[PDB]
């Protein structure tokens, strides 16, 4: 599923992401835009053999099992394919675990490079929330 901007904002808010660990909703929408272009089916292979999955591009070396990343930890205890669903629940619950592990949203390279320090509220402006 390719989400609309406000559609995704509302879904993330419903799943408890607004101000989760102090990160306003606009941060999460900005990270999804630049990680996946709002596409739940996005995948990207990395040089170390890991693959990033779904709307928030969660990595198979630490967080989910895709059966082809040796030494995977599978800390969210989910098959990576579950992160590609049209229902973002699995991606949200896993991202809540990621953003709590110490480095905050810096775990998402695109958030660090393209959202951090910007006016992220612009990503939810105009939306009926
Ligand atoms: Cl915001
Ligand atoms: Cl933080």
């Amino acid at each position: 599923k390719v989400f609309g901007r406000c559609e995704l904002a509302a879904a993330m808010k419903r799943h408890g992401l607004d101000n989760y660990r102090g990160y306003s909703l606009g941060n999460w929408v900005c990270a999804a835009k630049f990680e996946s272009n709002f596409n739940t089916q996005a995948t990207n292979r990395n040089t170390d053999g890991s693959t990033d999955y779904g709307i928030l591009q969660i990595n198979s070396r630490w967080w989910c099992n895709d059966g082809r990343t040796p030494g995977s930890r599978n800390l969210c205890n989910i098959p990576c394919s579950a992160l590609l669903s049209s229902d973002i629940t699995a991606s949200v619950n896993c991202a809540k675990k990621i953003v709590s592990d110490g480095n905050g949203m810096n775990a998402w390279v695109a958030w660090r490079n393209r959202c951090k320090g910007t006016d992220v509220q612009a990503w939810i402006r105009g939306c009926r929330l």
